[PDB]
């Protein structure tokens, strides 16, 4: 509840419970220094439903102008569709919570936060998840937590904890934190890293730049706060010592009771390995998908009409059987290996009569990406509880249904464009020149011809590339990249009994199917001499500074070598295009 | 067809059928004066649903901008969304038109009505809700009407019909009312009542204040001309008089059908009203939770797969029987008596950072009140056909899903938020200060943190609460509260043989559960001088005047015990806080 | 891929695939003079659905401001909701696409086209429709075609095709003409033709009045084009012949399999054609009602449970026995001839305090049309990649639903309204006043009272007559009209032995039956000296000349019937209203 930083004074995060929202299942009161005010509460149905198919949870952040003393500007004068930054925190609180509830659940959830008042020199999506968090331990759901977040900046060499808008201009990297306590030592489950705007300066006047070493440095240094949040959440003047409720049992939905594993691995595990060591794309089934139908032929015979029982079985033991030789051989499906990159190609001005435009293409991801440029009156102009009005670079993600092959309906965007786009722009913003040098309205689109899986840093890479075609000086070229990594507790026969112990691969350019087999995914994104953009997310409880050390050397690698790649191209600023204003 | 006011001229309305929408079930023009034109048109589905629970009945009003000689001013051309006033309006023509027709119908209904021409001094409402009524007349539905409604204002003393805006701005009340007749006096099922903005000032020079004893006289005043247009509507020159058409049957869907009752009131009708005496929330079912088991369960042997019908009649022997015991114990549920008001809790300066915040709990109502301030400027501009451009204060209402406990979507409001808000922020507008002594732009919220039932008032006291906070000057504090009536043929078993007469019980602090055994419903806002805000609707076919007159001094004695309980936490405007703007 | 006009040099147009969206099922990249670019992919459901009723087809185009080189001006700076001209090409590629499937489909098809780089003097909707049409047919469906579609516009007595902005302005006819190659001659499914803003002062210089005979020309001009279009598209440097792809089949859901017509059509075919002869509106059915009752109820006995069978087996039956009882007698449904109008009515100054109303009916439509006026700085401000800014004459088409009887939702309009109203606003445009005589801003509203069906030239000749009496000096009043043509091919016995030939019968003021029973249909507008506004679909295999110039005659006659009868009222611009504003 307290957090001392050294000389910059000291934080104090209150909770509350007992006095607002009684009927709601859960709900608890935040404060910030006493002059931060949100409220949290969640609550859970009864009848739980049974045709959906997955865990229906909602997360709904409200941004309320009251709290910042202006009426809203809107027309008919009410706040209405939910603004970009809020949906970026709806992501941000969602992420660290799904993979925290017993599988199958079928009950909705509900979780709604409001701002009820603001500091104008502070933010709200840590105490956000903060406070959520608190609600939903205190609810009574089977949730395995708590989780705590931290927001840590960089400033003069040191990790400063929760740091104010007055001081992140003057710092080089941004941490966002969100780990638990399983048997003491923290177990982060989520981080998102950002480079400040002026971060180029600052550093070449003597500052340090965000390498490697020190981005785990600072996810090393934020874990005490989170420990010290953990133990507030647990026993604070109103947490949930002192309101110990009875825990409700919920029914559980599961693909697979009890027998059609004893059945299926041992009838349909020959080798389910050298089925996959094909190698063809055009023959990659090619004599797994008669051992599928085979499988739901013959077995016909003991259950009837419970085909999703047998698929979900069949599914489970390949990604099993899959990671055992991922571990073992390791031999990738596409076999590849543990350091490959897929096929390369850059081309630039594609479309013609635009300014600036380019297409990158990698194994699958096909990217098209156009900017534009106009008068700097044309500058977005925006208002929120934030302290942002002006935004310079417009970056939009579109995503069609036609990409992956499937049909939908082309219309309003969904939150995953957002915060694909969300991150690609602050990807790109650090190496923005200055307004006075360029005074210009910058507008970079980026469309999905072809998707695969992981393709939004094919759209920065792309991005980089038609801002470098149409004119615009940059610094320097950003490309990004992304790896897996698989843990698992692997047996050794050398010793007597068999030796089980812990062993990691990690993998380069994973595709949907490389990501459902492993466990940790990480992108890195940035230029030749330090990182901009990090989002990790795992389910693991724990892991070895060496290994996730050799993990980011390994991206770093990556991104050298596609930086290489792409600079053979084009590798300085193009001619205005005539069509360009002036 | 003819309204006859006194010095004030005369009002004709005509209703003309037959030129217009032939297609439809029933279509019907309405004429104000030969100067405003409307046309209402409903139409019934031929082969009903099942898979709904209610009756689906859809009321659309369209406000077209032709009528007013102006392109709108939208960026696309064209009218989109409907505005509030147009909200409002199809509100108060669905509330009196739901409790007509029979129950357990499943067909679908549509009732669309739009302007056609709209004199600049005039409002369409009234009209509105007459077009309706005459053209589902005809339409040929089971029906039970045909309804009428009269705007009437207090001027001087008179209260005069169909008012004009220039004629209402120099009154003091204003009543909109709607009847009908069953057996030659009228029967009146809703009324919506406002005071001016102007009344201070005018019962400060001579005028009379609107207390409750003019309140009813102009309840009573506005029954002839009910009476009046009722008539027009059956045998005016085309009407249903001249235009008889049969009557095709509907299928009815019941809760159950005969049998259900026979067995469950003979079978499980030992005392259901020992079982409610515990009196304690914890232990509220506490008897009756098994009896309904052992109900559903025991009679799994000649009803199979029809819990839906053996739960209606559970619910509705149970109803009946906590009638009568309210009836004739004079015994709540919760144990409070006839004139008990719940607890109440009052809170100021809850949020920080903010001009105004307050919070206000009763009973199980917990809302949460608070107001900003800016600059003149702010103030919102709308246009529509109406006479209203500007509007100096702002009241939005939010009812949040965890306020009653269930889960659903975030989203844009519904009809009855804005019904809410709209209601609160005519009761609070006439105590407002004038414009040149205190210029601002008030945009006050109300949130529903918890709510039981009828938390409206709750949110309007939350709000004076507020607005003293805030700074604003207000004249006088503004109360609000909510109350029942039950009314039953109960028998007295004194004379031989037994004697059945009407008895009438009034309540205090309605929850739902109360509001849903009663048979009318009022509630009462104002300060301690008169009332600003009433609002009533019931199904009831008459009523004496003692008894209303009862129920309104005791929704006075009620309010003013309110006011007093609030006005002990702060009762002068505060200081300034240092964020608000000076201007 | 080549279309030369004479003088006006050449254009080419460039059809390549293979190198973008390669995960879609189809994918074709249009270039038109290697400056305007637009890509059309196309994708299909893999599992049909079984509770829809139709055909799930949808076409969905994209218009993007990067092509314009302009950031979009919207407050968040991002290209929302479709632009009215975006509604009008989806249902122009829409139009002439269903009627080319396999009847009974149930896979779900979408078709998405996006703009990639737009010429400022140039339009997309022809090579979008074009694009479209090229990718289908390499997505390997069940798609009759291909089609191709020109443009083409009359200067100076030429037809030159694809004219550019600033060489449209200068025409007095324009046309867009869909059609497909089934023999070698061409076939027209759909044609949609428009008369410039300037063709009064043209046409009063020396030009030629665009009449009937000069249509019929035009559409005869473009069928080489077409052709040449359609080659192109199958034999291009990537197109179909190059790149052959399996045929998978796709499951088929008929109405009637097999039995159900041998039962039917040997049980209940008495007359079916007498009990038609009643011709009373409250005693129409009379005799089929209990023809179907008892078929419904007698043979339930083989098929239980398949009523849809059965009902979709009578109505089959009822349509082409009605449809030879047409061919042969010549008797209308109504009892009217092949050249009858229904009962008309007009009347003026209905709606009080207005700047302009009038109500029109004819047979069951019944429409109301308002008009009102306001100061010239109203005029709608728009922008998109199309050459097109302000607006002064705004057409508004409101269909409630409850002018057919029917119960909904009222709400937001469909793509139907849009194209109704942009059709009769195009078809008024050529006659309005000129902005320094009159300059005001018109916004004409038509309300559909009550509907039966082609309802949108009542509109038209309804907003005629209230702009009429409203005050605004029309140069000429324009009346509309629908007609349609049923073509068969009937047997004559005279010869031995039964001489089966083609026969057709066109047929004016065609209701929805009537529509339903035939096999074209078209509509013309325009004044008393030519046409405005044409609009034709239609799914033949080929149509003499003779036929054709006979029903444009027929239209002829009746809309100057229409314009008679509609002259009778009011004849000359009215008294300006009082509420009406006054710019000096």
């Amino acid at each position: 509840a307290t957090i001392d930083n050294g000389s910059f004074g000291t934080r104090t995060i209150r909770f509350e419970t007992g006095r607002l929202a009684l009927q709601a299942a859960g709900a608890v009161v935040a404060y910030l220094d006493d002059d931060n005010m949100l409220l949290s509460a969640t609550t859970a149905s009864k009848n739980p439903k049974e045709h959906f198919n997955f865990f229906p949870l909602t997360v709904d952040v409200e941004e309320r102008m009251y709290a910042a003393g202006r009426i809203p500007g809107s027309f008919f004068r009410r706040e209405g569709r939910p603004s970009t930054d809020a949906i970026l925190t709806c992501r941000l609180i969602d992420r660290p919570l799904r993979p925290s509830f017993v599988d199958g659940l079928r009950n909705e959830i509900q979780i709604v936060v409001t701002i009820l008042s603001l500091d104008p020199g502070d933010l709200y999506d840590v105490l956000a998840i903060n406070a959520a968090s608190a609600s939903t331990q205190l609810g009574g759901l089977p949730f395995s937590g708590p989780i705590g977040g931290v927001r840590v900046a960089l400033i003069d060499g040191t990790w400063v904890g929760f740091p104010t808008v007055d001081q992140i201009e003057r710092a080089v990297f941004d941490m966002v934190v969100a780990g638990r306590i399983v048997e003491g030592d923290v177990a982060i489950m989520m981080v998102e890293a950002e480079a400040t705007e002026n971060v180029v300066e600052l550093v070449e006047g003597g500052a340090q730049a965000p390498t490697e070493s020190v981005v785990a440095a600072g996810l090393e240094a934020a874990k005490p706060f989170i420990a010290a949040l953990c133990t507030a959440q647990q026993e604070l003047a109103d947490a949930a010592g002192k309101s110990g409720k009875p825990t409700v049992d919920f029914p559980v939905f599961p693909d697979y009771g009890e027998d059609v594993y004893y059945s299926v691995s041992s009838v349909a595990t020959d080798e389910l390995a050298a089925a996959l060591t094909i190698g063809g794309k055009a023959e990659r089934d090619q004599r797994i998908d008669e051992i599928k139908t085979q499988v739901v032929q013959r077995l016909a015979d003991t259950y009837e009409g419970r085909e999703k029982e047998v698929g979900a079985a069949l599914r489970a033991l390949t990604k099993k059987l899959v990671r055992q030789r991922i571990l073992t051989d390791h031999f990738r499906i596409d076999g590849r290996g543990i350091t490959d990159i897929r096929a390369l190609s850059a081309e630039v001005a594609v479309v013609p009569r635009a300014h600036g435009s380019a297409l990158f293409e990698r194994g699958e991801t096909q990217i098209l990406g156009v900017t534009t440029l106009d008068m700097i009156k044309m500058a977005q102009q925006i208002d929120s509880l934030g302290p942002e009005t002006s935004k310079r670079y417009m970056h939009h993600y579109n995503f069609p249904p036609f990409s992956t092959g499937e049909t939908g309906r082309v219309g309003s965007p969904k939150r995953r464009e957002i915060g694909h786009g969300a991150l690609a722009e602050r990807a790109l913003v650090p190496v923005l020149p200055s307004v006075e040098e360029f005074p210009y309205a910058i507008r970079q689109v980026s469309e999905a011809l072809g998707s695969n899986g992981s393709t939004s840093m094919g759209s920065v890479c792309a991005s980089t590339l038609a801002l470098l075609n149409a004119g615009v000086p940059l610094k320097a070229p950003v490309a990004g990249i992304a790896m897996g990594l698989v843990s698992d507790d692997i047996q050794v026969e050398g010793a007597v009994d068999g030796v089980v112990e812990r062993r990691f691969v990690t993998l380069t350019d994973i595709l949907g199917a490389e990501d459902a087999f492993g466990d940790m995914d990480f992108k890195v994104a940035g230029t030749k001499d330090f990182v901009t953009a990090l989002q990790l997310d795992t389910k693991l409880d724990g892991i070895p500074s060496q290994v996730l050390a050799g993990a980011l050397e390994q991206a770093k690698d990556a991104r050298l070598t596609i930086l290489e790649v792409m600079a053979e191209a084009i590798d300085r600023p193009d001619e205005m295009s005539p069509y360009a204003p002036r």
